């Protein structure tokens, strides 16, 4: 495909949060923004989808790849028709945000096909652990990019409509308050279907000045959808693990700001996990086979955190309880998009030193 | 070198710590132990041996390594000296405990050795990135086996010599008085040369068992070492952050007992560490350049954490303070010998995927 092969040629442009606050700064940036991005969207396009041809046969001629393939090639071929067309011309401006909401649209289902499709694995051809390491591999990938690739439609469609926030970044997020928005959306489903709840207790720590409530350049929607998972899975297993309890002991949060990180921890007292299983649930074959779909997910939301240089890890005491700290970074000039790019890097990841008893 | 190639085609034989107590259970076991120990040093020696002889020419022509070659080398020799001779002779088995602790003797200063061999290599070829990730896999398989065999001396020389503990190991190691012997030592050398020392809270939760001190099969030596490095290193962190502070916060442990973990979480409030260069501390490129020089070190720290099957995992909240988890086997069976193998898949260990903008 000589016009996937063309944009593949490319790699993309990796944007960082102070470059994204001064796209938006303006709505005189529509031009840049439009003339950068009928370039930049079939480049990450056209990436991805080399990268998905790299997929062996059994997997790329299963009807769920096939479909998310049409999704992107039609996608791409939407975009390249405003290679030609005349920046300085409003109506060009107009059909182009239009352009955008549709591509957006049409991917919508992606997650769930994806997964239906690693389900079919699974029982056409088996869950061993090198199936296992090259789902994690491809479909980390293929989200990031499918995250960066909503992040520059977002940010397009959201500020040039026709300002606090600069689309869907918020320049003074107040981490504390999406920390309680969060847990009170939590709460409330957790109240419903349990008819309990643990309690929230926050602080922070600033470390440069003691008494400043703690903000910082962020995406507040990819806070709340990790927050939210998180604090799906403290409650209930702070529930569950006290049946025969009176009290259940609260969620705890520490939000800490240093020179380089901001840490979000969560501490839960409700029973934990061993080491050796913990992974399982970054796992995209774990799973798949209430509460179950109300979040974005697990291995999701650590992708969210990757996003921008971050990171999200759990650590547990089996018998007591567990801990999750999402990493930031602090600094907007550290906070670049974390991007796979198509190489032949990439291309040979797809291609017993220790002793047993 | 044909002795080293007949013994390094056979594997390590990984024993339990529940195979390690019916080795001591009696006095007359020593024969056993004599034929076992004949076979299987000679395996052990032979196969990191023959690891050694995979690294460059640069690295293996440096004094450092021919010295430690050296040593392997005689010990095997001294070994395989045995092979013919009866145990049924107590001659034989006497003059076999006095090799052994000749063996283990003659190797006392590898660490230090090895340490100078990679200030050189830092010095004469650089600290890249890929030098490092070989330097880790090589030393953390060397130590993991010189620590294997030096467990196997210390349970003939200290059981077989002329019973509660069985030579190194402790079937009813009570964890919580093993915790505050290593804060007591810490605290004397913190006292010592700092002024000051932050007091110590301890908590357990035995989950099966709420009133029950939580005690396990385990090498209590092996449990000191890494208490007493993490101990230092939070003391002084603690302490050197709070220059300016009268109250110093206390360093917490909770030991917690699950079905398959025993767990051993250790908290400090000394300031934390950004997540970018927490990993530098389990490096020994890094970690070669008061309390310098009066613990093992945080990479030998881990692997004595992982010779069992645990792990030894730290996660720091930059600008606050840092936790460190020690993971071990709640059960005997399950805790086993990790021991490197030599074979193809350790050969071709020795043998630019994501974007940036
Ligand atoms: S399966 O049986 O092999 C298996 C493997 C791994 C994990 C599980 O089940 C779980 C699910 C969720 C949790 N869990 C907690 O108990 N607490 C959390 C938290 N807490 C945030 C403070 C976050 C989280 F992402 C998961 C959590 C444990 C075991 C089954
Ligand atoms: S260097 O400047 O690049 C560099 C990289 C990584 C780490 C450091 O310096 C340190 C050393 C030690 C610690 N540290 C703490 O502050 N607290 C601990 C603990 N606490 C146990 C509860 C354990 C530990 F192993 C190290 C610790 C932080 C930074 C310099
Ligand atoms: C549905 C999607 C998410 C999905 C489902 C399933 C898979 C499975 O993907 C595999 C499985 C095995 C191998 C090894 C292999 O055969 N290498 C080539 C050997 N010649 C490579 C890949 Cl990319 C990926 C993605
Ligand atoms: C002193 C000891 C601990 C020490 C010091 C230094 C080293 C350095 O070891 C290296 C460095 C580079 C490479 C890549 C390479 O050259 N591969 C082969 C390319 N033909 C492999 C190894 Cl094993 C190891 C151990």
């Amino acid at each position: 495909p000589k016009y996937i092969e063309h944009f593949s040629k490319f790699s993309p442009s990796p944007l960082s949060m102070k470059q994204f606050l001064d796209f938006g700064s303006s709505n005189a940036c529509e031009k840049t923004s439009f003339t950068f991005l009928r370039q930049e969207l079939p480049v990450r396009l056209a990436n991805i989808m080399k990268e998905i041809n790299l997929l062996p046969d059994r997997v790329l001629s299963t009807p769920s790849v096939q479909l998310v393939q049409s999704w992107y090639v039609q996608s791409l071929l939407d975009i390249m028709e405003f290679l030609d067309k005349d920046p300085e011309d409003h109506r060009t401006l107009s059909q182009f945000t239009d352009a955008l909401v549709t591509i957006r649209n049409r991917h919508n289902d992606v997650v769930p096909t994806m997964a239906q499709g690693v389900l079919e694995y699974k029982d056409t051809y088996g869950d061993d652990p090198v199936s296992n390491q090259n789902i994690q591999y491809f479909l980390d990938r293929f989200y990031l990019s499918r995250i960066s690739i909503r992040m520059l439609i977002n940010q397009h469609t959201l500020i040039f409509d026709g300002p606090k926030h600069i689309g869907s970044i918020d320049p003074n997020c107040n981490v504390s308050e999406v920390v309680k928005d969060a847990y009170d959306m939590a709460k409330l489903l957790c109240d419903k279907y349990y008819m309990a709840s643990p309690d929230l207790e926050i602080q922070e720590i600033n470390a440069a000045n003691s008494k400043q409530p703690i903000h910082m350049v962020y995406v507040p929607s990819h806070l709340y959808h990790m927050l939210f998972e998180l604090f799906k899975n403290a409650m209930r297993a702070t529930v569950e693990s006290h049946e025969s309890s009176l009290i259940l002991p609260p969620i705890k949060v520490m939000v800490a700001l240093g020179e380089e990180d901001l840490s979000i921890k969560m501490s839960d007292r409700g029973g934990g996990v061993p080491l050796r299983k913990i992974e399982r649930l970054f796992s995209y074959m774990y799973s798949t086979a209430p509460l179950a779909g109300f979040g974005y997910g697990l291995p999701i939301s650590r992708l969210y955190a990757k996003y921008f240089q971050g990171d999200l890890q759990l650590f547990s005491m089996e018998g007591f309880g567990t801990d999750a700290v999402i990493y930031l970074k602090a600094l907007s000039t550290d906070s670049v998009e974390r991007l796979p790019v198509y190489n032949k890097s990439a291309w040979r990841h797809y291609q017993g030193d220790w002793c047993v008893p």
